[PDB]
């Protein structure tokens, strides 16, 4: 090991791996504890988040061993099977995470489309199981093949595996990184488009309501006229129960008129119900937009630099050449990719589904 990158590695990896370990145990242990708290309602997004956190915490449990490897001067003492498992756990976590994130963004988009619409929980579990099976079967090759002599080396690129990984990169790069990032980019576009259009419509709706209510507030002959115009507009607008409730408000006001204080007072009750109708949409859009922005940032930080540098490192690799500068850049972006496993609970906190509700419930206990 003549190259200087090895001296860099033996100090750098123990630091970042142990930081990720402790931070990731705290975050994921607490997140999983919160998830499993009983709450009157549950959702498929809770399924996807729980699967992500379990995957991340499993991966995090391997990091003290990798740190040990480097702290011993790059000598593996944990046996051949354990080395195999290091490799396998790294890559299974990474791509299961990428797919759980992609599915989560898609789900939030599809939800913001339908704010008023167990059945989908079992489907969420079925989908998770599909993802696990496909990635675990695609990764078993790592389990097939501690190599070194006079010392025991694990975690190292070497001649024996170079051609193999050159082929596998090709697939994982395309199907495991770039295709999901493409899916995310379309999801961002669609989220922004739908959000802008819906909120423009909602502002128009609220504005016309306040116009009609200001007319009723100012000026009984014209009160009935305004209420009948509003009733006709509402009838043409036909959420059957919601429309019926608003129309019953209108009919109660129009009766209290046709029977000036009671009807004008009843006119205000539409305002709070309309504000609640607006807020339902606004909450769905907040959630979808937060999810997609945090997820794109994770991809730009954790996954795309790593896959880029990894690919070039493999393509230019030669037996008797160090390439210490490219190799150092790769080591750093590998740390970032690993660190995703402690970054993800940010998403549970800022875009969870009754996450804070479950947390406040836990705090009561
Ligand atoms: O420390 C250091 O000096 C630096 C790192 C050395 N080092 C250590 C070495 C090591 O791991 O020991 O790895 C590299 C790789 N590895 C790959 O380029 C790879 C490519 C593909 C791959 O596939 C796993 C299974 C993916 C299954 C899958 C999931 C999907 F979602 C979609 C499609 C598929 Cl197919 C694994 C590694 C590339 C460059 C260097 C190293
Ligand atoms: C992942 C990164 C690269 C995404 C950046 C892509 C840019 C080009 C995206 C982000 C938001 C997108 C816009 C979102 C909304 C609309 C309104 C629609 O009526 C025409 C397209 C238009 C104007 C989109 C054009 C493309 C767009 C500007
Ligand atoms: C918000 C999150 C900010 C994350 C910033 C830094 C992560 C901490 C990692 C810093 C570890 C650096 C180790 C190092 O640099 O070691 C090189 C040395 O020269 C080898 O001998
Ligand atoms: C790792 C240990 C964590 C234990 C794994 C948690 C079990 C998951 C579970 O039991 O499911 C809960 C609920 O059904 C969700 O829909
Ligand atoms: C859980 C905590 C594990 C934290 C410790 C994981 C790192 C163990 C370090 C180690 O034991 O390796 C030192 C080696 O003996 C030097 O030659
Ligand atoms: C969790 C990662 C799995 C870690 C594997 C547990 C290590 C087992 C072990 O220490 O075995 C040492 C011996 O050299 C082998 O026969
Ligand atoms: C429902 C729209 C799915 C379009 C995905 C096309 C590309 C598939 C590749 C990765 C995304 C996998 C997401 C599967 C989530 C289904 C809900
Ligand atoms: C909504 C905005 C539009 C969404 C789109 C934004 C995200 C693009 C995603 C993937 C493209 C990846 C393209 C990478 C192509 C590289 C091909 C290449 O460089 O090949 C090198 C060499 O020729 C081979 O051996
Ligand atoms: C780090 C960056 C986090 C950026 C998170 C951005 C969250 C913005 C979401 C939002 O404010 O909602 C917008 C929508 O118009 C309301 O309905
Ligand atoms: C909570 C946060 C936990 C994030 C922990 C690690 C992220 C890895 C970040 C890698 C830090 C890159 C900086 C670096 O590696 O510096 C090299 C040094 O200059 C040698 O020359
Ligand atoms: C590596 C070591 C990590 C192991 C410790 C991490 C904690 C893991 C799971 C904690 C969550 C358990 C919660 C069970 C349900 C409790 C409840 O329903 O109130
Ligand atoms: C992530 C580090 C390496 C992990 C290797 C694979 C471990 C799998 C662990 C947990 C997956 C949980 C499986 C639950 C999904 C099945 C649901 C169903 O079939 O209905
Ligand atoms: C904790 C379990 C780790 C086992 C210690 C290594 C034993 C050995 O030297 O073979
Ligand atoms: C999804 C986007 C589709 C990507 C299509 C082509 C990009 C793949 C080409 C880059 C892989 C070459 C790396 C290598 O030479 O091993
Ligand atoms: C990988 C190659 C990509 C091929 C697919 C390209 C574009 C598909 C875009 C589909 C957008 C349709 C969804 C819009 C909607 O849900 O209303
Ligand atoms: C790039 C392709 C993305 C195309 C998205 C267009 C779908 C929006 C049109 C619509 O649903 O009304
Ligand atoms: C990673 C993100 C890439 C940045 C893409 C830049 C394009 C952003 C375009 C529009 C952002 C719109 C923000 C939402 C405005 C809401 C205001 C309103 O609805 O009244
Ligand atoms: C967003 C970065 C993801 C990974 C980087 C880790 C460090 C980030 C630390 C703090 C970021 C906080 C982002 C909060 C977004 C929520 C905004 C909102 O609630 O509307
Ligand atoms: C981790 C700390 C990240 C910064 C938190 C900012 C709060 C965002 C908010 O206003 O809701
Ligand atoms: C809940 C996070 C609040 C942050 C406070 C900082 C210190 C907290 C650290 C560890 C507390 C561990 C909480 C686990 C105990 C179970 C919770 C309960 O009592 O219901």
């Amino acid at each position: 090991r003549n190259c200087t990158i090895e001296n860099f590695k033996r100090e750098f990896f123990p630091i970042v791996y142990l930081i990720i370990f402790f931070v990731g145990v705290l975050g994921n242990g607490l997140s999983i504890y919160v998830f499993l708290q009983p709450y009157k309602k549950s959702t498929s997004v809770n399924v996807f988040m729980l699967n992500l956190a379990i995957s991340n915490l499993l991966f995090i449990s391997t990091l003290p061993f990798r740190a040990d490897y480097y702290l011993r001067g790059s000598n593996w003492i944990f046996g051949d099977l354990a080395c195999r498992i290091m490799s396998y756990s790294l890559y299974v976590n990474m791509y299961s995470s990428i797919y759980f994130l992609t599915v989560l963004s898609v789900v939030r988009y599809l939800a913001m489309v339908h704010p008023f619409r167990v059945t989908s929980i079992r489907s969420a579990w079925i989908l998770c199981g599909i993802i696990w099976i496909l990635i675990m079967a695609s990764s078993i090759m790592l389990l097939d093949s501690e190599q070194n002599g006079s010392v025991t080396s694990c975690l190292e690129l070497n001649l024996y595996k170079i051609a193999k990984l050159q082929t596998m990169n090709y697939i994982a790069l395309v199907v495991g990184c770039l295709l999901p990032f493409f899916t995310l980019s379309i999801c961002y576009l669609l989220i922004i488009r739908v959000l802008l259009k819906v909120e423009a419509d909602l502002e128009d709706n609220w504005e016309t309501l306040n116009d009609n209510l200001k007319v009723i507030e100012k000026a009984a002959a014209q009160v009935k006229d305004a209420l009948t115009k509003m009733r006709a507009a509402a009838l043409d607008a036909q959420m059957k129960d919601f429309r019926h409730g608003f129309d019953i408000l209108v009919g109660q006001i129009d009766d209290a008129l046709k029977l000036v204080k009671e009807a004008q007072a009843a006119a205000e009750q539409l305002k709070t119900t309309r504000n609640a109708y607006i807020q339902k949409y606004l909450v769905s859009h907040r959630k979808a937009l937060t999810t997609i922005i945090i997820t794109l940032i994770i991809f730009f930080l954790c996954f795309l630099p790593y896959h880029t540098l990894r690919t070039v490192h493999l393509t230019t690799w030669k037996v008797g050449l160090c390439k210490d500068r490219l190799h150092k850049a790769l080591v750093i972006t590998l740390a970032l990719a690993a660190a995703n496993a402690c970054f993800n609970p940010l998403l549970y906190y800022f875009a969870g589904e009754n996450f804070k509700d479950r947390l406040k419930s836990a705090l009561r206990k």
